[PDB]
This record gives C-alpha cells, sequence and structure tokens, in this order.
C-alpha cells in the first residue's frame, strides 16, 4: 500500500496531474501544507553528492514542517556496514519518507520492496524524475495545458534526462522527440515503456538523428550536459535551432549548463529560456511529490 | 543547581534511571509534548568519529524537543587540537544548552564535563555506550514489564562499550547481568567492581563466565554486539576464533527461558555474532531497540536539562 | 535597493550603530525577531570550511525562524561547474540571503552585483567584518560608548582582522593603531579608505612598528593568529618577525589600567597571546566569541529589512 516514485511512469497520467496541481498550489502557498509538523523526519541520502538536489529537498522538507536528516557521501555508504534491508527497517521507524540519490535502479528497487515508508528517487543513473516534474510544472506555467505539446530533447539521448522526459512527457500527453547521435540513444526498455504509455495519453515517441527536424515546430526544446563531444556538436541548442521552433517556444536545461557546449549564451539568456524558473520549481514539485506520497502511504 | 552529566550508566542512581525510563515511555507516546529547547535553543552534537545512526537519533530527537542540533563531524579539526578542550567547552557553554559528544577515551568526556556549565552526554565512547543501554532497558520494559529481577546475558567481547554499559546500566535497573566472553576479553576490572557495588544497592548481581551455554540457561534477555570495533581491526588478534562459541544462534536461544528476547546494538554482522534465524525470529527486539534510541535520548536530555 | 555587507564600511557610521543596537537587543531576546519565519532559507556557503563561522550562522538563522542550507567545501567550488552569475540567479529564487566564505574580494563583488538578495561576507582573505561587528558589540558591553576609544591591533597587519578593525573601528569613531613588522602592513587601499572614513567620525589611523608605543594608553588590545592555513607554505618565517608583537602581560601593563583584550578564536596560546592574558580579567575573548551569534543575527535582520 506504500507508494514509491523511482521512475516517472510510477505515476499514472491522472496521478501525475494531481502532483502537478499540488506543485502549483504549493508555489503560491509554500508553508500551507504541514504533513511533517513535529518535526517528523525525512531521510535524504546521497551515494554521490548532488548539492542542488540536497539544497532543494532540504529546504522543501523544512517548509513541510519536517526535519531533513541528510546523509552525504564521505559518510558510510548505505549498505556498506549493514544490509540494505536492515537499514530500511530501522529507517522506517525514524522517518516518514526516504529520498535517495544512488546509481543503479537495482538498489532503489531493493529499498522500495522492503521499506514501509515512501521511497523517492532523487536522481539516478537511469532516471531523473523529480527534475521532470519540475520541468512539467514550468511548461504548464508558461504554456497552460500540457496535452498535445511537442517537446524535443537534444544531445545525449541515453542519459537520465532523456529517459525521464520520454516517460514523464508522454505521461502528461506530450509528444516527445529525442534528437541524439548514434550510440547515445534511449535504453530500449525505456523507449518501449514510453511508447506504451503514450498509447493511453494520445502522445507519441520519436527518436531521430535530425536535429533540424526535431526543432521544427517544437513547443519545448530541452538539452543537458553532454558528459567525446564531437558526436553532440550538431545537436547544440543554439539560436539557429531555436529559430525553427513554434512561436513562444520555451527552452529547458537541468542546471548546471556548460555555456558554449550544449547551449549558447544567446539561448540561455534570451526570452525563450525558462531555466531559472525550472530550477526553482524543483523545490515546489518535490514538495508536492512528498505531500502526495505521504497522504497515500 | 549542580550541572548533571551522563558519561556512563551509573551517573544515574537507580531512582534517577527509573525516572528517565518512565519519561522515555511517556515521550514515545507523546513525542512533541516536551519542549524544553523551544526557540530554538541549540544543542551541540560533536563526533570525533562519525556515527550516522547516532546522528539521526540525536538530530531528530533534539528537533522534537523544539531545539536545533548543531552537528560537528570529524571533517572539522578534532576537538582539542586547534584550540584547547577547555577553551572550546567555555565557548560551547555560551552557545548551546547541552553538549552531546561521541569520542574515544573517557578522560576526554571527564575533562569536558568538569568545565562545561551545561550538561554533557556521552553519545558513544570506547568504554561505555550508556545511551544505547537506556534504549535497551526501555525495550526490555516494553516486552517484559518490570525490570527488577530479570536475568540478562551478554555474549561476545566482554570488554567493549556495550558489555560495560550493560553491566552498569543493567544492575542499576535491578537486572542480574551475566557477561559470557572468552579469556582475554573480560570486562575492565574497575567497571566490574563498580557494577558489583551498584548491584548491592538494587539486589542485582554480576556474573562473568566463559561458559556460553551456562550463561544462556534461564536467561530472560540475550544480548550480543559486533566482535570487533573499527579501531580493533588492526590490533593483531584473530577476532573470530575466540568468539565462535559465543555466537547468539538458535541453539543458544533455545537454552534460555521460553519467553526470552534478543537485543543487539545495530548494525549486526549476520552469520558472525548472531544468525539470521535469531535476528528475524519472534524473540528479536532489535528493531524496537534501535527506534528507542530516539525516545530514550530525548528523555535523558529533558531530565538533564530540568535538573541543571 | 538591495544591501550587501562585504566589508566593514559598507555600513555608514549611523547604520553600524543601528546594527550594533540590534545586536544588543537580540542578545537580550534571541527569538523575538523572526524575519525568516516559514522557514525561509539562507544559503551559508564555504569555499573553505570554518566550523565556528558555520556553527554561529546556522544557529542564528534558526533563531530568526529560518533554515540555513550549508554548502561545505565538499561541493564543487562555486564558479567551477557553473558561472558564478548563474548560481547567484538561482540562489536568489531559493533563499532570502547569501552568506559566503570565500577568498578574493572580487568574487564577493561579482556575487553582490547580480544577486537580488543580500550577500554577506562571512569571512574572506581581505576582511572579517562579521567578527569585527561582534568585537564592537563586545567593546560596547565592556566599555560603554565606542567613540573616542583607543584600539591597538598587534601582529600580521595585512590579514583580514587588521583590515576590518581599521575599517570597522574608524566607522565606530575608535582611534585604531595597527602594530606590525615591516612587510606585514595593511593594504594601502584599505588604509586610505579607513583614513577617509575616520575624517567623518573623529577617529584616526596609525600604523607603527613600535609595539610598546601602540600599547601605551590603549583601551582595547587585539591580536590574531600570525598565520592562516593558506599562508603556511608562503616561504616566510612567520614567527620571528612577530615575537616583539606578542600580546603578553608586559604589553598589557603598558595599556590603560581598564583595558580589555580581544582575539578572534581560535588562539594559539604561547604564540600571539599568552595564557596569563587569555585567562586574566582583561580578556573579553569568551563574550567576543558568543557575540558572533548576536552580531550576525542583527546584521541579517537589518539587511533583510532594508532590501
Ligand atoms: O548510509 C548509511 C550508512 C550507515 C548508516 C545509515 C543510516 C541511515 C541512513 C543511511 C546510513
Ligand atoms: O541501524 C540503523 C539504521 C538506520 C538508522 C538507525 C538509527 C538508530 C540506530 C540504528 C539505526
Ligand atoms: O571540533 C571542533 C573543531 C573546531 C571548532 C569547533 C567548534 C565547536 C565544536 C567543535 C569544534
Ligand atoms: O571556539 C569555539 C568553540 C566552539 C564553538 C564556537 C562558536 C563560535 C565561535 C567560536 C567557537
Ligand atoms: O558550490 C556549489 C556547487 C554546486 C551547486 C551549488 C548550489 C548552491 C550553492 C553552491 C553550490
Ligand atoms: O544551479 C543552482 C545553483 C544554486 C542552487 C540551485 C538549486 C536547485 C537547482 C539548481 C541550483
Amino acid at each position: 500500500v506504500i507508494r514509491h516514485f523511482l521512475r516517472d511512469d510510477d505515476l499514472s497520467p491522472a496521478e501525475q496531474a494531481e502532483v502537478l496541481e499540488l506543485a502549483a498550489e504549493l508555489k503560491k502557498d509554500p508553508v500551507s501544507r504541514r504533513p511533517l509538523q513535529g518535526p517528523r523526519g525525512v531521510a535524504v541520502i546521497f551515494d554521490k553528492n548532488s548539492t542542488r538536489t540536497r539544497f532543494s529537498f532540504e529546504l522543501g522538507i523544512a517548509q513541510l514542517g519536517g526535519h531533513a536528516v541528510v546523509v552525504d557521501s564521505g559518510s558510510t555508504q548505505l549498505g556498506r556496514d549493514e544490509t540494505l534491508q536492515d537499514t530500511a527497517k530501522v529507517l522506517s521507524r525514524y522517518v516518514d519518507a526516504i529520498v535517495w540519490r544512488t546509481f543503479g535502479q537495482e538498489r532503489l528497487d531493493a529499498m522500495a520492496s522492503v521499506a514501509t515508508v515512501p521511497v523517492i528517487n532523487a536522481l539516478s543513473d537511469e532516471f531523473h524524475p523529480c527534475q521532470v516534474l519540475a520541468d512539467l510544472q514550468t511548461i504548464a506555467e508558461r504554456k497552460g495545458a500540457l496535452r498535445g505539446l511537442r517537446l524535443s530533447y537534444f544531445g545525449d539521448g541515453a542519459n537520465n534526462m532523456a529517459h525521464s522526459l520520454l516517460l514523464g512527457g508522454v505521461t502528461a500527453g506530450i509528444h516527445v522527440t529525442v534528437a541524439a547521435p548514434e550510440g547515445f540513444l534511449p535504453d530500449p526498455s525505456v523507449r518501449a515503456a514510453a511508447e506504451r504509455r503514450a498509447q493511453d495519453t494520445g502522445a507519441s515517441v520519436t527518436v531521430t538523428a535530425d536535429a533540424h527536424a526535431a526543432a521544427a515546430g517544437a513547443d519545448v526544446l530541452v538539452t543537458d550536459t553532454w558528459t567525446r563531444v564531437k558526436p553532440f556538436r550538431p545537436f547544440q541548442l543554439n539560436s539557429r535551432l531555436l529559430a525553427l521552433a513554434d512561436s513562444d517556444a520555451i527552452v529547458l536545461h537541468c542546471l548546471p549548463a556548460h555555456r558554449g557546449d550544449e547551449i549558447t549564451d544567446a539561448v540561455m539568456d534570451g526570452p525563450a529560456s525558462a531555466v531559472w524558473d525550472e530550477a526553482e520549481n524543483r523545490l515546489h514539485a518535490q514538495k508536492a511529490l512528498l505531500v502526495w506520497l505521504l497522504e497515500r502511504s
């Protein structure tokens, strides 16, 4: 009966809509929801540090009335001195949710199968579903309804943002295109899962090496750091590519950006950019996710 | 008032320990009902060697008392190196309402407590682990009722911090404590003598034996712990062969009273000092025991702050 | 207009007086001001860790109702995987103020020029203005009115405390003397800025190698460690030049009979200051360390209200 969020498709289309509505409500009234008043605890655990992820979760948990107990790298990695299952059993006595940044999906699934509190994938090798919640919140702010929009992601199509934009995007009814060079394409099982979910929402999945075609008529253009660099240079999100999009298109980028590589100063700082609101919305979207999971768990 | 500290289990009298354990039960029921640190007031939580489990328990506990834990971990300069211990104690006493400290030798705790003008708590040290034993006693009371006259046997390294604190804290509660350990691994004589003296006041007793089977027979509570701390991994000894007869396994548990429970300061090394079958069976109380660090430490802080 | 506090003279004499008054009020009533109720966040960022700085800000922010998000030097250094300007713009969405311990003053300037929330220098290579606020709070507690007092600093005359005592001291109307060996004198730009500020307040600036003359008649004697961690490999003998400038009992006896002694902790007993001075009745170092809490909270309250 305990709900987890390890990958974007763990929410149904209707559930994702609820979380995104909650994110908009919490952005307007950031201390109106206090499910963790007490304070109650939430564990925020990093096998590898991610300062931006820790910052967003730590403040968000505090604004829900709770106390984040943060476990950094440098500390004993989880599972090193104790079985994962033993640690999960005790954690479930101390905190009301477990937020975890680890690498393989195997470890996340193992924790979710045993823990009796919700487990959230803060960021992993395969998915980055909290950032895509924030992306979807950002798109809804700038454009309104998500269903039927065209979103193109450019660059490394095998990384966690590509996978999550596929799954999270089609869950929202967005037609998702991944524009990537050969050998950096989506994981085939992720692509299949997105194609299947798209059948329910009227969305679609496209994977192409043609950056021009992916930009043409796009409503949302996304990229992410590339880490040779040489296969990705034709996919740089520059002014020439942006000029092909639909009017009022917006540009997203999980920060940090490497200006001059995957994205140019002119695109980052121009009027289509929504990267600053997008970064802020990690706070609101993650708070919404926690509120929603806690209420069901 | 005199400033009260908690550096070893017998720093509380039997009556005082009963007061803390009663408060721990009350706080488990109503975890935000005591707010002596509302403000927030600060509490320093200092680690000469990091302990994530100890940190979770104190950080959350202090917050649930209304306070803010300021954590200093081993990445900072170790206390006493860039600044004298006495200088640090003086300034800490201006910033925080209590000092929680995980360190090594007991003389450091003593030095801090002699000069600090706020309560000092031993979070975990080489010689004692008195906060875990408060949680242990809370767990035993939950599972079995009155502590006085129970029989508790600890198995393994009889000179580690858990053996010492189970001796002192157990006999303070009126529990007859047995330590089952191989030769060369017996409790420190000064601790053993202190436990024997305290046991006279409570009607308890202290027993030290190498006969694991005899220690298990008739026991109400069986306890073990890892055989080797991190600081002993390079001590030169074979720290497996001596301890194998003291493993807390199903055969040993079956010698005890039919209603006996099992305790273990986590983490456990399954297959060494304890088996899966015992950890995961119905006698195991190790999960509640770990949770109860939260409640017992909150009770200790509330009690020390009120008396100081 | 967003106000920053990157160096001591970012506050006018009148503004400094307002902050120090607020520090005294907060010391009396430490949880009466809640501008960060929510909690709202405050970023506390360390390019090089300082446990005492982090300890005092983290608790102070909590007592203002906020939540300090501490970024240690274990994170990628600010400006390396992202431009400083980009990080500033996102931080302004997350927190109501940015407290930063960094190295060169140009980095602080760069952050303040683009951030839309107040930026505070927690401690830097050139200045330590938050500690000097705590010092002025401490002097006021022990001595009363600050105007006209005579303060002498001894030791490395070009470190952050020397610079901030010059700027913060003359802002308060204090006659500041820096006693230091040749080669270790205040930055010329800082000395000139202090000299100009002193003309507004009736204060004065003196730099001398004559430690005995600097101590004579002084109301406050200050010293600091002779070497920061970053100077340990600079090639200099950083002991022998400073020995004549040791704050010892002989030097203290030259000052006014009611003089007090300050030292940013930690101190190295036996080097820049002696046990007899640290532990005697003139020492104010313990109150001084505590007042980091109150003075920093006051600065935050004041900057948040004005910005
Ligand atoms: O990563 C860890 C190592 C050891 C103990 C832990 C307890 C809770 C959460 C994380 C832990
Ligand atoms: O074993 C553990 C795992 C995670 C958290 C803990 C807290 C206290 C005591 C033990 C713990
Ligand atoms: O261990 C330490 C090193 C440096 C500063 C400290 C301040 C408080 C408590 C502990 C400290
Ligand atoms: O010296 C110290 C020891 C412990 C805590 C401190 C906090 C602020 C300033 C100095 C401190
Ligand atoms: O230093 C940093 C590295 C990466 C991310 C950061 C976010 C906020 C403040 C500082 C940061
Ligand atoms: O890029 C950043 C700089 C500072 C803070 C951040 C927090 C969340 C996401 C991104 C951030």
